[PDB]
C-alpha cells in the first residue's frame, strides 16, 4: 500500500552497514519487491553486483544517484533488477562531488524524486556514506526508519548520541534500530549489549564469521543471526 | 619550516591511514615529526589510544575538531604518543564539522598552524576518504600530497577525480602516488603498468597479513619487516623528489 523507506546509517565505517543492507533487503526480497539505492561513495553495494550489472549491459556511468540529485536523468531509467525482486539504483564515483555541489533545495532532492517514481515497492532500503553529510540528510528526510550496525567499542553510546543529534536537528522523528555487528563472546561485546540490550529499538546481534566477496549466500548460521533481526523489525514496525 | 604532507585518498580501506603511521613513524627516527588526525574514523587516533590512555589525555577537549572550532588552542592539544612523534587526536565530534557554518572555513587549521610555537619537521595529516571542507583545510596548508592507491575498478578515474578537485583550489601541490596492497595478479598489473609511467610515482606495497595484525586490533609496534623496506623505499623516493 505504500513504500516503507529504510535507511541504514552508521557514523564509523567497517561496522557492516553496507553488508547488512544487501542482506536485508536480499531477505526482504523473498516475500517483497525491493529497492536498494547506494548513496554511498565507496559504492561497495554497486560492486558486489557488478558482475550482473555488466552482464546486462547498463551504462551505469551514465544513469546511477548522482545523475538523479543532479536533475541531469530521471529516476525511472536508472533502476536495475540485479536479483530476485530485488532492484538497484548504482553508485558511482562522480557522487562524490554531492557535498561541494551548490544546489537550491538540497536536502530534500532524494525526496523529490522519489515523488517522481512510477514504479511501487514494498520497502525501499538506502545505503549511505559513514558521515554526517548533505548526503545523510537526504536519505534521512525521506525514510521512515533507521538501522544502526554498531560494533562494542569505545565512543559506540557517544557516536550513537551524535547521530540522535543530528536527526533531531532536521526536526525528525525516525524509529532509530540498532544492531550489534561483529559480536564475539567477551566483556567488550557484554558492555555495550548490557547497555543496548535495554532499549526498545535493539533489534539483536550479528556474530563475526569469516564465510560471511562478491559471492551468494547459502543460508548459514549469520543469514539465521539476519533473519532473526528482521523478523524483530517487522514486529516493532 | 616544517614540510606538511597531506595523505589523501577517495577510497576508503586503501592503507590512507597505515601509510601515515608508518611514514610518520619512519621520518621520526631522525626528525620531530607531528600526526594530525583529521578523519572523523580517528583509525591513528585509536592505533596510539592506549598510550593515550596511560597518560590520562581528556581528548574529548583538546582534538583537532576543537581546534578548528577555535575552542582549545593548537599548542594543549598536542600527544607525545612515540619517539619524537606527536599527535592531534581525531574525536567523533569532528563529525559535525562539515556542517557547521563559519565564516572563511577553508582556512581554520592554515590559521590555526600560524599560531602553532612548537616546530616540527615533518606535518604529517590523516584524512578522510572525501572531497569535503574537511579535505580542503588539510590541502589549503600543505606543500606535498602522497595519495594511497589500489587495482579497483575505477581507480585512474578516481585519481582524475581528485587532481580535478586539487585544481578547483588554485593549488600548484605536488601529487604523489604509491599503489598499496599490492598482489601478484592481472588487475595490479594492469594499474601498475598505468601508473609506473607517471612523473611522482613513488613505488608499490604489498599486502601483508603481518601487517593487518599490528595495527588492525593489536595496536602493535613495527618490526621493521619486508612490508617495512618496502615504505623505507618509498620514502627514500620521496624524499629525492622533494
Ligand atoms: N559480521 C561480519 N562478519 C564478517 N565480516 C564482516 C562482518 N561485517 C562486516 N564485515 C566485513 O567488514 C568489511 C567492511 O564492510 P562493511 O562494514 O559492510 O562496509 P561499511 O561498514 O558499510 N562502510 P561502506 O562500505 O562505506 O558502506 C568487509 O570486508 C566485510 O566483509
Ligand atoms: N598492505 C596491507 N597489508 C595488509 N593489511 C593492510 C594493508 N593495507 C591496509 N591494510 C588493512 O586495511 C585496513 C584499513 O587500512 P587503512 O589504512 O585504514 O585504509 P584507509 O581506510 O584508507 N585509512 P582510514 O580510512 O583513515 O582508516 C586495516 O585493517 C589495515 O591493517
Ligand atoms: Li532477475
Ligand atoms: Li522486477
Amino acid at each position: 500500500k505504500k513504500p516503507k523507506i529504510i535507511t541504514i546509517a552508521s557514523i564509523k565505517g567497517g561496522v557492516g552497514k553496507s553488508t547488512s543492507a544487501i542482506i536485508l533487503a536480499t531477505l526482504l526480497s523473498k516475500n517483497n519487491k525491493v529497492l536498494l539505492i547506494d548513496m554511498d561513495t565507496q559504492a561497495s553495494i554497486t560492486s558486489y553486483f557488478y558482475e550482473k550489472i555488466e552482464k546486462l549491459g547498463i551504462n551505469f556511468t551514465k544513469f546511477n544517484i548522482y545523475e538523479i540529485l543532479k536533475e541531469n536523468v530521471d529516476i525511472d531509467s536508472t533502476i536495475i533488477n540485479v536479483d530476485n525482486n530485488l532492484d538497484l539504483i548504482p553508485s558511482y564515483l562522480t557522487l562524490h562531488n554531492f557535498s561541494e555541489d551548490k544546489i537550491e533545495h538540497k536536502d530534500f532532492l532524494l525526496k523529490t524524486s522519489l515523488g517522481t517514481l512510477y514504479y511501487k515497492y514494498d520497502y525501499i532500503v538506502i545505503d549511505t556514506n559513514p558521515s554526517l553529510d548533505v548526503t545523510l540528510k537526504n536519505a534521512l528526510l525521506c525514510s521512515d526508519y533507521v538501522i544502526i550496525p554498531m560494533t562494542a567499542e569505545k565512543w559506540a553510546v557517544e557516536s550513537l548520541d551524535l547521530f540522535n543529534f543530528f536527526v533531531r536537528k532536521l526536526n525528525l522523528f525516525l524509529p532509530i534500530f540498532l544492531i550489534i555487528t561483529r559480536f564475539k563472546k567477551n566483556r567488550t561485546h557484554k558492555t555495550l549489549f548490557e547497555i543496548l540490550k535495554t532499549k526498545d529499538r535493539f533489534l539483536g546481534t550479528i556474530s563475526e564469521r569469516e564465510d560471511l566477496n562478491n559471492n551468494f549466500d547459502l543460508n548459514k548460521d549469520y543469514i539465521k543471526e539476519y533473519e532473526n533481526i528482521l523478523e524483530i523489525f517487522l514486529k516493532k514496525i
